[PDB]
């Protein structure tokens, strides 16, 4: 309804317009994104009558946009000497810019008006301006511009004729970047009319030494331009600067024999270009171009090239033998990335390929490739652009595509779960402590957390040969090229929840139960089939979260699983030093929490101990005869009791007997630990576990 | 000593050459880097006369380099009949391949050898063949390219003329990602002769309605090549898909009018390409164009753009507000990054700009600029680069470049240290624990050493403003344009360190001191600044870090300063719960070790208390008159002693009296926590310690 006028006049409905406008419509309304009014419209479409219609019913002649564009600049850009006159005669001045500084004149000249351009200079237009813009851009080196420059840039010949014949245009002005109208011609992509533009420029005495933004001189960009005219044109300069380097280092000779271009090499050659750019003889061997490897024998290029002595050493171990080779060898770059999909780099196989060793920006780098369209390709990519902040996936260090095939680099790893625990289990023929299926599988924990939770995927592909092994040895989550977005579905959640529980099995089970047929088994079997109670207790859980699936994770990574022995030792010892535990009281709350379930370790566990311990520390209650008795409350103050004096010197026998105390009271009752976490999981006697 | 020969071969010195052959010099040697022969050189270059030269001291006519390439296929890409011939008498087969499928009619084709390909062509062999290599990359659908193919996209017209007038090639043949000979031609970055292989193949039947390897129909592609000859022959193919969309959804009319390209786009106008492609007439708009607007309208374009649902909401609650702004208004795209450097955008000036909201992969991230080729440029760049390993780092997105100005992207934080806890000391008025002090410097402290001994590299300025917090609030380190990469120069790694101390007092005392002046004063006075024990102890080794300086950052992660007041508190129950200390005992280890230093808190402590709280634990030994006496080893069996009883039931009492046991201790005794830490440090008695 706002926006009725500006429709109006954009379609050039001037009856329309004059009917808003008579009745009573907002002249100088101006639109939310670029603060555009009738008149700017009007003026844009080059609409005299529109534009005097507009000004009839109160249109301010020189209200600015949002860039700060007024309509006698617009007008500039129409080309529309009657409007530009119109504005000039309603307060224009003719010097004035936008807020980034350009102004009718340059505007003139980027648009290719000559009319307005020849109009504007005779209404005392300064021809030689650079623009001033914000002090933000500025300090990035924008800005400083002239109206010479985009008309070389535009290529716009008979504008710069005029600029430069008839206007008094200086030549070799400079921006903030330091370019001139020359390199500004030379970087444009508007190659229509370079030929023109570059001879009359060097004709006017144009600068043919001056860098560009990435180091590019006016002859090296005429080399990438594959121009052969330009070349020699700007090789007829007598003091051109021949063996200037861009930013890579790369000369133009060097740049000519890379992009295959024999013509274009001898003449820099026979001009005198120095051959020790770099590699120039095997380059054109590479290439298979002897023609050109004569040319530059003749003019003195080297035979052997040892390139810059660039210290590196690989960082992994299990590769690094082939990464040293693949660091050493020539190949092709692919954007950053530098690999060869060859048997001797490959690490697996893969349905669109394989997994590579490479080098992403100088990093080495697991490399998988896709076929780019392809559904698994745009799975993978996608979740890792949007789990970036997930700190126990694999890295994404970037991708590069090439002719329809995706190369997706990553974090290099040293092996798979299943490779590593391999060797751990040809060694761990003892009953020890298993610390690394604690701190793997929490570490995985976190990563399906913070994907399902932060990152706003589910996996769907939870499995040993994904979870890869650093070098220190920590584990990390990868291959995501089944993964989905929405975690709404509660069914993709759990699909993932009732893999991570089989996975916890693999994990304490050293691999010893291939994960294809614990996939194979119910989630039911595979509860029943966890070795002991701890583990029992854990992926039970996580085959039925409560009500809130979300908490589900954390709450889990507080599960006596994930607890040391000492730490399920210290807290058991914690419990039983309750006043009211050894106080024994009927009204205790603590005691009536901990009351049952028939079938259980500690029923009856005086039975259970040695028990010379067991004699030996009832002798202590022998007075009051206050013994041991068979509740759960005695068996903690007993653990409290027994491990508090197992240290003071009177105690080597009951060492002996007991061994270590964390491991035995587990031996004899491996369903403590579980019940009584199962029964204190909401009290205020949580400050007795451990911390995380 | 065994590249002689090649390089002799190489230089076409004939009589060396002879020489070397009858010094018995091995005529059959490979190099490392491809396995090329003395043969594979000689033919390389088309010499006949060394070719027989080698052959007559007997070289494998047919032994293959790396890439399976035999002599007989590298006479092909020279162009010689005559070693054709030759090879083909000595047991070469005229359909023989290399390893990625090359046949030598296929290299005749793509060097453009006319008489080799005829030769070839009547020596039998195959025109069709399509390229099999290896089942690797055929899996990323490379493979399956012919000889025509070739032709085409090196643009040799002349082979192409006779493989289709002369030889008869499948014109319509397709390789393994669908790419016919056409989309070939139009793919390829040589354009001199595409106007003719255009015609050539579209009069022999080519198909128009053929996908590239980015959705790319021919026709779109002759749009993105701005040549409007292309477009018009390809028009005139009477059942051309004009309405085909590439992978970004964009059609030939909607490219046509981006690339501002008017002719073209009223062309497939009037061909009837439909106007629902895109924002068609306000994309003309943008670029001030109301002739091509005045076209599109006529055509029937659409007048207000609505984009598709994209479901979005921003994370962060800082800015957001002006992310909805900047997601929702136009842009031009900079590579991946989508960001507008205006003030409403800004939330930081800089040296080479500032710091911009933006979106990088569709997601929200901060923006740096900088001039590209400056030092502050690259430091930061070459030092992201290095360090994407580093989980406590701000992470690195990525960076695109424009026109000489760098924009390195990287994830958004919500404010500096500065900020956040300027609002924290205005609510803090309470004598609580700091744990935001806490969990803040001990993931700062984790940055620096990922940094100096993973990522090698020193950060040279650490400051409040540098330390970003997210929304969570978690820390991270960032600004890295002042890094320096070898840590070896010790006085580098010293100013981080030292910087890193200062940075302790800041947060400890909640910023009330500014971090400029904090510069000002010694490292000896910043010491001497610390409130409590544990903080004067921490900063005072950061200032005078041990033989190795390396390991002094992962040691001070285990400081009493890290530690909470419970576990200050535990701790010394712990300690005091030694045996030796209850009972005391002489030729203790433990006892020995605490025995000290004249000024201290805990010297007569038992005066230091209440003393009604004392009295009333010296009437448990006031049988045998066992009181506590002023030892550092009573003091502590009195803290095991006092918060052991003080959960029990008939002590309300002691609970009033000394309030928060944890804090009372340390209270009365700050001098404690830091004094059994300095001791123990390095014994058995560490057990006590909590987990880091
Ligand atoms: N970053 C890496 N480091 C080491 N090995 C890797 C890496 N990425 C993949 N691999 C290896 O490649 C195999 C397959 O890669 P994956 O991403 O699982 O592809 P797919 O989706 O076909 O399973 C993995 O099982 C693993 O052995
Ligand atoms: N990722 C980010 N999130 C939020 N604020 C940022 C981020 N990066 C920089 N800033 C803000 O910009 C300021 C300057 O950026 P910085 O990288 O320190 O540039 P300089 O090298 O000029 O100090 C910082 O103090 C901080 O306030
Ligand atoms: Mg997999
Ligand atoms: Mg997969
Ligand atoms: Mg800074
Ligand atoms: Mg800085």
């Amino acid at each position: 309804d706002n926006h009725l006028l500006i429709k109006a006049v954009q379609n050039e409905d001037v009856d329309l317009v004059q009917q808003l406008l008579e009745g009573g419509a907002n002249v100088n309304f101006q639109e939310e994104e670029g603060g555009w009014t009738p008149l700017h419209n009007a003026v844009q479409m080059s609409r005299e009558d529109i534009v005097e219609l507009l000004l009839r019913h109160g249109a301010d002649p020189v209200l600015r946009k949002k860039n700060g564009a007024t309509p006698f600049i617009l007008a500039a850009i129409a080309g529309s000497v009657k409007l530009l006159k119109l504005f000039l005669s309603k307060g224009a001045d003719v010097n004035e810019c936008d807020f980034y500084g350009f102004t009718a004149f340059m505007e003139a000249a980027v648009y290719g008006k000559v009319k307005a351009l020849k109009f504007l200079y005779k209404r005392g237009a300064n021809v030689n301006l650079r623009r001033k813009t914000k002090e933000d851009q500025e300090r990035l080196r924008k800005g400083g511009a002239t109206a010479l420059m985009d008309a070389a840039e535009k290529g716009h010949v008979e504008v710069l004729k005029i600029l430069l014949d008839e206007m008094g245009a200086d030549v070799n002005a400079c921006d903030n970047m330091g370019r001139n109208a020359l390199i500004h011609a030379l970087l444009s992509s508007d190659d229509s009319d370079v030929e023109a533009i570059t001879h009359l420029l060097l004709d006017h005495g144009a600068d043919v030494n001056v860098r560009g933004e990435r180091g590019k001189t006016p002859l090296i960009l005429a080399v990438e331009k594959k121009h052969l005219g330009l070349v020699q044109r700007l090789l007829e300069q007598e003091h051109i600067e021949i063996n200037d380097t861009d930013s890579d280092g790369k000369t133009a000779l060097l740049l000519a024999v890379e992009l295959k271009l024999k013509k274009i090499a001898e003449l820099l050659c026979k001009r005198g270009a120095s051959t020790d750019c770099g590699d120039l003889v095997m380059t054109a061997r590479r290439n298979y171009d002897h023609s050109l490897v004569k040319v530059l024998l003749s003019h003195g290029a080297k035979e052997d090239f040892h390139p810059p002595a660039e210290d590196w050493k690989p960082q992994s171990s299990h590769w690094g033998a082939a990464l040293k080779d693949l660091h050493r060898i020539y190949r092709p770059m692919i954007g950053k990335l530098k690999f060869f999909i060859d048997e001797k780099y490959k690490i697996a196989d893969t349905s669109e390929g394989g997994i590579y060793l490479g080098f992403y920006e100088k990093q080495e780098v697991a490399v998988k490739t896709f076929c780019e369209g392809s559904p698994r390709a745009q799975r993978e990519v996608s979740c890792l652009q949007s789990s970036r902040e997930n700190s126990h996936l694999v890295t994404f260090y970037g991708s590069e595509s090439h002719r329809g095939h995706l190369f997706v680099c990553v974090t290099l790893c040293e092996q798979t779960l299943e490779a590593c625990l391999d060797v751990h289990r040809g060694e761990d023929v003892e009953n020890e402590e298993d610390e690394f299926a604690r701190n793997v599988l929490s570490s995985i924990f976190k990563a399906v957390q913070e994907l399902h939770l932060s990152c706003g995927y589910t996996h769907q592909d939870l499995q040993p040969q994904n979870i890869l092994i650093d070098s220190k040895k920590a584990a990390h989550l990868a291959d995501f090229d089944k993964s989905i977005k929405w975690a709404g579905d509660p069914q993709e959640v759990k699909r993932d929840l009732e893999d991570l529980g089989r996975l916890v099995l693999y994990v304490v089970k050293k691999g010893s139960i291939s994960f294809e047929d614990l996939k194979a088994q119910s989630n039911e079997e595979v509860v029943q089939l966890s070795p002991d109670e701890e583990t029992k207790d854990l992926i039970h859980r996580l085959f039925h979260p409560g009500e809130h699936v979300r908490d589900c994770l954390s709450d889990l990574l507080g599960h006596p699983f994930f607890w040391t022995w000492e730490s399920r030792y210290r807290t058991l010892r914690n419990v039983g030093n309750e006043s009211d535990i050894k106080t024994r009281k009927s009204e205790s709350e603590i005691l009536r929490l901990l009351q049952p379930e028939h079938s259980k370790s500690f029923d009856k566990w005086t039975t259970k101990i040695n028990e010379c311990v067991m004699k030996k520390m009832n002798k202590f209650y022998e007075k009051r005869g206050n013994f041991y008795q068979n509740t759960v409350g005695d068996l903690l103050k007993f653990i409290r009791n027994l491990g508090e004096n197992i240290d003071e010197e009177k105690h080597k026998k009951m060492k002996l007997k007991i061994g270590d105390p964390s491991l035995y009271f587990q031996k004899t009752f491996p369903d403590l630990v579980i019940y009584v976490y199962t029964k204190l999981q909401n009290t205020e006697y949580r400050k007795h576990f451990p911390q995380t």
